[PDB]
């Protein structure tokens, strides 16, 4: 006998698919998928003929309170029109009574879907983060302002106007140090904690030094302390890693398909978490609470949703929307299972198969083929802890900018000297080149 | 099967909210909340029906006035126009004289509502917090210490006495570089880490400077390590922590409703703290007494104010917003209780009901239901803040303080020696113009 | 009529007490307490005669499953031997059926008892905490070791042995700087980040400088970083402040009296916390699970227990064992209530009293008298955040120790000079005193 | 009322623990745990009695050997000496061929057990972590940068050329203090903040040193801020994170039980990673295969090892101790299931039972019961550690590294110039003894 063992199916992608091609019939070759390749191996060992038949109305099905009158693949079966049923069916309490299931061939579970953490893009000039945008300006104003005072005070101070009485003292000349540019030098050097050569000696100049030196120490120790906070706090941040983490978070908000066995567990929950979580479900039962998985994928993209879903469909989209990720552990336990009529001469024959193919490893091999594919951009790390270029970075651009300006002035130094010198001395450029290569004089002489 | 049971009630959150849907009237589904959930478990354990009724005056109820009549739900409960009154009725003397309440289903006290600390203006100082004021003075005292001691040691020491003679040998002249003033300079300059000349010599000084330098480092490192911690972990404190703390203060105003529960108490109260506050409250009985609880909330948010109501409404307002909190504990004690006409057995019938329903745990479960909301805990590590004008401004102030002090001493210096010129020099204002125009030479020579 | 309204009582301290004195009868004056002073006021307003009578067997009482046959003050009442019952009785489900209670006169609750946080005793030398006890020794070994090398290297280095060619060069003498003591000076100064005067010039001496300067920077920046951790983490520590905090803590362990209405709530709990908490109760049901309150006080003293108790007895012992404290909020709700027989002509007369005395405030006034007393050592703060002497402290002792040693050497300097000088020069002490007061020479001359 | 029901069972935690009390035997109270709690809810929903039975061989059961007989509970379940077998029996092919299991009450996989990271030997370095290796090389490169550039700028600049003439005016000799070697010194010395002479001059140099000093501060402050964070927040990582990661390694040995569930799989497995490991495991089939799971645990604790068992026993061992953890996920998939003789209806009768009992939620509740223990989470902020020899030792190593490098260059210097003596001086070893004994003068003069 054949009977075709009238086998019900349901389009879900990956489990079964229309063949992706041209030409006609493909009769029982039309459908190609996991369940197809499973069915194949069921056929090899027990032996039978398979005529695929999509169910009508396309339903997993359930006992609808109106009349019961199961609405789907359960229905083609219970009336014994159907035979074996090889599709996502999700063993349950209520379905088991009326129709007896095989033993599982897959272990799914409820878990959360969320977008991957994008990155930081610190803004390579992150070093200039820990204080305001405004304070750095005023610190710059102060070094000019204070330095302007050192010039005025020191110059006007009779206790400055010391003498450059050398190592050989007892001559008589005065020669201040605190000219203008050297005044800024005291400011910039103190501000960077390396002490310049020039120093106050008269009290007035010493007071201003003593206070700038205070003005420095607080800014720097505060710069150090902020940056330790920004870095420590960042290090101290964990992403969400559980329903409990999401439970305490009235930020990134929940999501779920309408009843779809997902609300079902939550309504009938007794977990304090999943009881609390349900509160928000009911709360925004117009917004989040979507009515399809395809939207729930689309929705997490646009925004900060966390769609609850069976783990199998997580795995597929994760590996095909690498923007996105699984999170958490398997919340619940369930498992798909090939359907059989009320107690029949196949359930105990179809079950030994599933155990047989298991030991040989064909299922997990089959698990890879359909769900796995092109190697995702998995390459990604969070070793960010140790700082790198993207963290600090900019200071090297600041370094480069510095060295460049020194060149341009150093050229400017050359021109100004020889020109002003040549004004009272020889013509113009005779000086320039003889002065150029006498800087070169292969020794420190002249 | 008798009279259903006429339940009188008033609309007031989170007890009696007008049910939210368009889906027109349904009687026993025109209302929900806690007051309705209590009736459910009440009518479940017992057996009866509601239908429901409402007020026709708004008022909870009170001994009316000179008429000595009764308004509110106490009206309705006297002349048998109704029966049970699950509603926020507060058990009091005058009420119990004319009706008979049930036993409490919930406790209640008078407490405080204040704008939560936000620590968004610590002060234009608070670079100075990270060490105790006790320390900041002791260290300045120690700078005066070692400067005074370095002066003693160095001088009495023979080896400190170099002889300059840099350029040359002989010329047995002697010098002592450390003066008293020069000794501060080492002390102050070392403490701010910029370092100075007057590098010691002659071992007796070198122990001193070494231990000082060790004294410098620990203080700065300790200052730095703490400003890190205060800016990592914000233990944001609160101004007051009680009625007593609130009582002694006058910057903050008390607040209370008007002609009501809270107001009545403090008038009739006879405790010190609570008599003192009726005075302040009586003093301006036009601007610390709002005429509605909603506006009472407002005064806290916009102005500085600390409203006094019942503990339960606070807990509601507390959760919904995020900036309002329960400063202190429970001053008074009261209890809501289900109304009942005089003599009616429905008192004792409910009396066992509420006792029973608690031992189960439902009132607490019901409590968690309708009072909890968003749950707003944020506490998101205090996403670290760019240090700015507020958190440090005084370092700019001590700066401009010292700069002005430098000008005044500098003009001071100018006059002092210009008159010590006059000792050997000519009269007085000669030396003035001489040295004033000594600055007007405008070069690096005399 | 009188009847004495036979009033039952139970020795508990504070509620009722034997009078503390000599001479006999004191007939109904014997007992003195809260309930006594309450009863007093009940008598003033309703009017009656009171004959105290301690119950026999001394029991709150309960329906013992053996025979029911209530075992206590409930028993003297239900048989109508007794009358009013003014004592701690704790309104409940089961007691209410058989005997009808008045309305509460006290609002107790379950809460936790724990010892106060003692302190820190940081060990005043806490500055020397952040690194090991061992590393500081080796850093000290290194400054001697490295300095020993600078002497050897520099002295043996022909590029050192420069000339003290002064400001007037072109003479011919050599005069190293890096003698021994100045070598240590380079070490100690570099280690404290202030740069000494002496500097390497020859490469060999420059390499060792460059590496010590690295050896410094890591130690100090690590000293800073550890100390920021020890301080931050301490700041980041909260004490326990809830049953949930204690729930997550398999450290400081639970405690409770045997059944005593405390286990009762926990067994019949449905809170995930109080269900989890019960797990450990049952677990160590021989150790913690004490059989009396007096032990439970004694036990928390000895060790790290957290005895669960009704709030009233918390309040008393807290204010009389100031070592100890209340913690958490009221977990449960209950409330004492004067007992009355099955429905009787007093419950509705005794209840208006309790409400009457409330409004006048006599209860809370009475609440103070017995529970309050001698002002506890309440003076206590946790403003520890800003560091003070106890935190750092020691460095000032280190400072003092430094200055002292400098004196002793500075004396040693004086003796060594004049003696060695006087050896080739005048006698012994003629030099000493003429040298003493010529250091004084009121100017820097000689 | 029929046969009670003979339940065969094996003692194995946390399922079947011999009940703990002295209180001698009670049949149905000789045993408790999960296996017994399941029977409870099983016999409750159903109706029957246990009495109970045990094994008489110890073994769970297996196809015996050459005899082809059956031991264990599979013996007892064949020849109707018993009935249901609530016990940790694992559903497999050979078992299901001769009996008929129920449907799973729990899932199960093969996974890994490894000694939890303790981060108690980060390394004798890890003062070098807080910035990326990418950075530590770039900054040294920049020191070579600015030293080389300062050399260029300074020299070509006219104004850098001071003329010493300190003691005196004229003598128009010129100097250039910045050599190439002296330019490193500024660079290196500035970077370690000790500061140096060669303080620049002549503006073109001053921009360079300023930007360098700004480059110094950010790096040190960033280093300091991070070593704070790494020592505040210990994100202690793990060596491996999978079988693949474990597979490529050989420092760590795999581990597995022996002649059993786990071992059988990897032999019969045909996946790359799992074929590679049978090789290593086969290679030494005498020291990576313990002969008991208890000793298997041990090898992880004492030695370095990574044991392979079933996921459930791991979760048990995981909670009880605190140092053992579940590295990775679930390799295989299995499921425990209640035994039943062939054809018996008690399979399908229980089948609805387990489905029902889950939808309630009890199996999860039962799961939380007997697997959770102490719950050991400690994570007590990582009570901060006195930095020591481990966390920093390399700073002492780079020190002793450089000191040895200084001696070798120093002797290098000695020879080099001693032979540049010989140019003008006499032969070779003359200058040796001259300068060797030049050190033996033993004073500060030639
Ligand atoms: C980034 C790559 C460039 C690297 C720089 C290139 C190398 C720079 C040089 C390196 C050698 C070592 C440092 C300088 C000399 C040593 C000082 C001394 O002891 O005496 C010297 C005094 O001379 C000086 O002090 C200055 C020397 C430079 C003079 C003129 C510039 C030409 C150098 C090129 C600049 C190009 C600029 C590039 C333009 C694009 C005299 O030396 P001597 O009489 O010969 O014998 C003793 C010298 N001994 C120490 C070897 C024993
Ligand atoms: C802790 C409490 C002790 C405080 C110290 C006590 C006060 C110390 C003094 C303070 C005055 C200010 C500083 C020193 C003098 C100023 C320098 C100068 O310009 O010329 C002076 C050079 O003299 C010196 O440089 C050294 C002076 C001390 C010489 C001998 C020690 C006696 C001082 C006592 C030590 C006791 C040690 C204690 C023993 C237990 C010459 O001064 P003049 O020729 O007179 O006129 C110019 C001076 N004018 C600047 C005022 C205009
Ligand atoms: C010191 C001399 C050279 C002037 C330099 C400019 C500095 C000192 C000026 C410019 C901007 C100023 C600040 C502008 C605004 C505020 C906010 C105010 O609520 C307190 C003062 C404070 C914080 C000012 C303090 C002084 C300040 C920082
Ligand atoms: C540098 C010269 C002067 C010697 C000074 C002594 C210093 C450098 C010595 C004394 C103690 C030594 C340490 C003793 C123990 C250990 C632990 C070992 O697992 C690595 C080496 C290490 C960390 C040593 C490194 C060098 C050390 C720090
Ligand atoms: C690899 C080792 C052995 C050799 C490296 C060369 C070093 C050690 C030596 C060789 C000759 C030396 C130079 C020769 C003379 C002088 C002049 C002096 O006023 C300053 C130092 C200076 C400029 C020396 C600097 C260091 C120097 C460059
Ligand atoms: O004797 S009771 O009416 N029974 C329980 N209730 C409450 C539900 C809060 C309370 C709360 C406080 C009381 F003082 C008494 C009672
Ligand atoms: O309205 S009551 O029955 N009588 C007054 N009190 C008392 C503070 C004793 C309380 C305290 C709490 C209540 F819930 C009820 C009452
Ligand atoms: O269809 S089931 O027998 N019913 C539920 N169970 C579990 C209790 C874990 C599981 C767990 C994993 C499955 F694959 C199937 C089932
Ligand atoms: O012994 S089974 O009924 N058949 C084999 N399978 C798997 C498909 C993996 C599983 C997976 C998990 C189970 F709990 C049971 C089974
Ligand atoms: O048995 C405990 C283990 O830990 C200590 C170490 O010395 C090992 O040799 C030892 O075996």
């Amino acid at each position: 006998s054949n009977r075709s063992l009238i086998v019900t199916t349901i389009l879900e992608e990956p489990y079964v698919l229309f063949k992706k091609s041209d030409k006609p019939l493909y009769g029982n070759d039309r459908f190609e998928g996991y369940c197809i390749d499973l069915l194949r191996e069921l056929s090899t060992i027990l032996g039978f003929t398979y005529e695929i038949r999509l169910v009508e109305d396309g339903k997993y099905g359930a006992q609808d309170d109106v009349n019961g009158q199961w609405n789907g693949m359960v229905r083609e079966l219970i009336d014994h029109k159907a035979d074996l049923a090889v599709a996502p069916l999700a063993i349950t309490y209520v379905r088991e009574k009326v129709i007896d299931f095989s033993k599982p061939f897959m272990t799914l579970g409820i878990s959360i879907l969320y977008r991957k953490p994008n990155g930081t893009n610190p803004g390579v000039f992150s070093f200039l983060n820990p204080l305001s945008p405004d304070i750095w300006m005023y610190v710059l104003l102060a070094c000019l302002g204070v330095s302007c005072v050192l010039f005025v005070i020191a110059r006007f101070s009779p206790y400055e106007w010391y003498n450059p009485h050398p190592c050989n003292p007892d001559s008589d000349v005065v020669e201040n140090n605190f000219t203008l540019l050297n005044s800024f030098w005291f400011g910039v050097g103190a501000l960077m904690q390396q002490g310049s050569e020039l120093m106050p000696k008269a009290l007035s100049t010493r007071i201003v030094g003593g206070i700038w030196w205070f003005f420095t120490l607080i800014i720097i120790s505060s710069y150090t302390a902020n940056l330790a906070a920004f870095l420590t706090v960042e290090r101290m941040e964990s992403p969400i890693d559980s329903a409990d983490d999401l439970a305490k978070q009235t930020k990134i908000e929940y999501g779920a398909v309408e009843d779809g066995a997902t609300m079902t567990f939550f309504k009938k929950s007794k977990i304090s978490t999943y009881d609390k979580m349900w509160a928000f479900m009911s709360s925004r039962r117009q917004s989040v609470l979507v009515k399809s998985n395809e939207e729930g994928i689309q929705r997490v993209l646009t925004s900060d949703y966390a769609f609850l879903m069976e783990s199998t469909t997580i795995e597929f989209v994760t590996q095909r929307n690498c923007n996105l990720t699984q999170i958490g552990g398997l919340i619940d336990s369930k498992g798909y299972g090939v359907g059989t009529p009320m107690g029949s001469p196949y359930r105990d024959k179809i079950t030994i198969a599933i155990l047989q193919l298991q030991e040989e490893g064909k299922l997990h091999m089959m698990k890879e083929k359909w769900w796995r594919g092109n190697g995702c951009p998995e390459e990604e790390s969070k070793e960010a802890s140790a700082l790198g270029v993207q963290n600090i970075g900019g200071i090297f651009i600041v370094l480069a900018a510095g060295l460049v300006l020194s060149v341009f002035v150093a050229v400017g130094e050359f021109l100004y000297k020889s020109k002003k010198n040549a004004q009272l001395e020889k013509r113009s450029f005779c000086s320039a080149m003889v002065e150029e290569l006498r800087m070169s004089l292969k020794c420190q002489r002249r």
